[PDB]
């Protein structure tokens, strides 16, 4: 009776920060140069209090040829290439960009941001004024908590263009692994999920899932089956820090158990400087395997 798509409804009182997809949808309506200017503005102002971590060396190497090609272009053509990405135009650059994992896309724009600051890539025109709709989108972004701001910016970047990923880091040494503690939750599957993800131990992590089980990242559709979920762990889930705090455990239909945990997560892009408020919603089968886990970005503290 449980389907993945029906399991999406467990713990319906959980208020997700759906202002994030709402804002992305508004952003996606904008003129391309407005999109690019808006992120430049948001990025400049955010950088006054938050520092982005440098892209990894492997990621920089993978994006290097594309970056070099843009830098060699004349200023008008550099701007056109960036507009192509924002417009999701079909071009060789846009197809290369689309083959990249999120971290490589993010590191590509990190470097273009440095080069625009230095004047070596064509900057946003001086004195540029955003459109009416764009100004309102930027205002909305600047009113969000930092965890929601960086999620808007990430999703905007990942949406550009029209599989290349970083190498997979070896799992953390067993002796140096730390274990989480969750108020009210001693469920071994949940604790093993948190601890193995915190150790980048994706091969152990995936064995917690049913063959047909699914993982639903914030504001995304469920990723279904062990092959696809493992691919997602390896491409996108390295070096996270999960800090679960508290939870609740309840029976579900057919001998299943449903568990909701709240806490914080840190991305390696910002470390301890941005703590995202997160809920995990687990649906476990009678053997304790993960049939479904959703990860939600919460609308505020006071969803924790
Ligand atoms: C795009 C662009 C520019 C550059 C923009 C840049 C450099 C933006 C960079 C933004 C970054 C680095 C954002 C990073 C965001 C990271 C986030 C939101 C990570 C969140 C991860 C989470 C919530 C992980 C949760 C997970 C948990 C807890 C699990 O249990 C399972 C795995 C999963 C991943 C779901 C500039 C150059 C500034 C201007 C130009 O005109 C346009």
């Amino acid at each position: 009776p449980f389907t993945i798509d029906s399991a999406r409804g467990i713990f319906p009182n959980t208020l997700a920060a759906d202002v994030v997809p709402a804002t992305i949808a508004r952003f996606s309506q904008l003129n391309a140069e407005d999109q690019l200017a808006l992120i430049w503005f948001a990025y400049l102002e955010m950088g006054k209090t938050l520092t982005i971590a440098a892209p990894g060396a492997a990621s920089m190497q993978l994006a290097e040829n594309a970056l070099k090609e843009i830098q060699a272009m004349g200023p008008l053509q550099q701007t056109q290439a960036m507009c192509d990405l924002a417009n999701r135009a079909d071009t060789p650059l846009c197809r290369t960009y689309a083959s990249w994992s999120p971290n490589i896309k993010l590191g590509f724009w990190y470097r273009l941001g440095e080069l625009m600051e230095q004047g070596f890539v064509a900057p946003i025109p001086a004195g540029y004024q955003l459109s009416a709709n764009a100004n309102a989108v930027l205002a909305t972004i600047q009113g969000l908590e930092s965890g929601q701001q960086i999620t808007v910016l990430r999703n905007a970047v990942v949406d550009m263009g029209f599989r290349i990923a970083e190498p997979v880091v070896p799992p953390q040494d067993t002796a140096s692994r730390t274990k989480v503690s969750i108020e009210g939750v001693t469920n071994a599957t949940v604790l093993n999920y948190m601890d193995n993800l915190n150790a980048n131990d994706f091969d152990t992590l995936i064995e917690l899932f049913t063959s047909d089980g699914a993982l639903q990242p914030p504001f995304q559709r469920p990723i279904v089956g062990k092959e696809n979920v493992l691919r997602f762990f390896r491409e996108e889930c390295q070096n996270l820090k999960l800090i679960p705090e508290r939870g609740v455990t309840e029976p579900a239909e057919d001998g299943f158990t449903q568990i909701k945990v709240t806490g914080k997560v840190q991305t390696p892009w910002f470390g301890g400087n941005v703590g995202m408020n997160i809920a995990w919603r687990f649906l476990l089968n009678p053997e304790g395997k993960i049939f479904f886990v959703a990860i939600d970005l919460l609308a505020s503290p006071k969803e924790l």
